[PDB]
């Protein structure tokens, strides 16, 4: 099939240096954890995944799994949003895998034997377009759903549009990116994260300005490499700022 | 008074580059969170702290506080180690601050109004010496309590010893550091973190080799600056490796 996400690259010049920075966001939890409490694994096939899943969670996440209070695990991703059917499907699939048969003991054992720890991803804010939206409207909406940064702080630069496509697993994920330049100054965007706006924090743990060296530094340390999108983003910024 | 911690700086040469790296560890939770469930704050004095404490927690931590299940907050730091008296002291101090008076509503409100998010520290493994120990014995013991890295992997370099002293708050914290060079190769130290060794994970979320640029990068982004200890550590390594 074709999974397609659309995001926005928002940049500024932090006047202290002659350096272009962009907004990246960090995820609160790992994919591995999310795959676990949504049961994206089988207990009859693919052992090697079951082992990788547990290893690629953070230590805190594993500690949550060691609890066996699936509700506590659910809260970590959902934070009390009401999905009962979703909940109870996953809960019963959870109950039949390690509570009925072995009473946790295989799960708990697998948790203990799990070695190392995962890494929470830095990403360009991106999302899935609503049915009646233009690409750019999705990008705008998703960008400030995720950062509180409203329209009056940036100007869309219309003639930029980059598109990565992935199939490392497999199907095809198309990632499309517009570009924005900041105008009203905004020195501390990580300050828009607050538990009262439960959708900025549903998935984000940090918002932050990142120059290029930060972009490269983070990319050496996570599977998702994001120089191919910030590289051209910043180049386009430079050529724009000249004129 | 004189608070004194003693740690060990363990280095290697990752042959791929001509680059010296050292072991740093990351904390699982923030000081702000730990100050909160141990009641290192007053509700009658120092409002400005109460606000900073909440802001300097991670989003997950705040979500734990938004639970009001103090036991769930306790588990985050203690992971079921038996301290009942400690627990019940802190629980009752917790109960009388926001459960009795306002039934959470001021605490929950303060949580919601909390803006931004904290950062979990990267540190050189360090600890507090037992009563009958030499400095170096504390450093050795604490180093592999915290990383699983036993004695046969490194050689102590005896003629290095660095000592920082802090009083930004205030009292005096003396931080003393020995130096070790790796010998048996150890390509992936983050693999020693596992919930079966509950004391390596009690406080650590990642172990990792860091070259100098990583050291500087992390230091621009956390209050604890650690170039003054790795700087001389690496210099001493270089001069050692020559001869």
């Amino acid at each position: 099939q074709l999974k397609t996400s659309i995001g926005l690259i928002t940049c500024r010049m932090n006047t202290q240096n002659n350096q272009i920075e962009t907004i990246l966001v960090q995820k609160r939890y790992s994919l591995a954890f999310s795959e676990f409490i949504h049961c994206h694994y089988s207990i009859n096939a693919n052992q090697g995944h079951l082992i990788k899943m547990f290893n690629n969670m953070t230590i805190n996440e594993r500690l949550l799994v060691k609890t066996l209070d699936f509700d506590r695990m659910w809260y970590h991703i959902w934070i009390e949003t009401p999905v009962y059917e979703l909940y109870h499907k996953k809960y019963q699939k959870f109950r039949k895998n390690w509570l009925l048969p072995d009473n946790g003991k295989k799960l708990i054992s697998l948790i203990n034997q799990a070695k190392g720890s995962g890494t929470l991803l830095w990403e360009i804010p991106k999302g899935k377009p609503k049915e009646d939206e233009s690409d750019l409207t999705c990008a705008i909406r998703e960008f400030e759903e995720e950062t509180g940064i409203t329209r009056e702080y940036y100007q869309i630069l219309p003639e930029f549009k980059k598109s990565m496509s992935y199939f490392d697993g497999k199907t095809e994920y198309k990632h499309i990116y517009f570009l924005a330049m900041l105008c009203k100054s905004l020195e501390e965007p990580n300050m828009n994260l607050s538990l009262q706006y439960e959708n900025r924090i549903a998935e984000i743990s940090k918002i932050s300005w990142q120059n290029m060296e930060a972009v490269r530094f983070i990319s050496k340390r996570q599977s998702f490499n994001l120089e191919p999108m910030i590289g051209p983003a910043f180049n386009f910024i430079k050529n724009y700022l000249r004129y």
